[PDB]
Parts: structure tokens; sequence; C-alpha cells
């Protein structure tokens, strides 16, 4: 909820637009 937090144990499940 808001801001980077750790970087990926945050949630992780968006293409986070690699592509």
């Amino acid at each position: 909820c808001r801001k980077a937090g750790v970087g990926q144990s945050w949630k992780e499940n968006s293409p986070l637009n690699v592509s």
C-alpha cells in the first residue's frame, strides 16, 4: 500500500511495464 516498501516481497503480481 503506497511506495516501494522492499523491492519484490511487497506483493509481486504485475508486468510493471517491462514491455
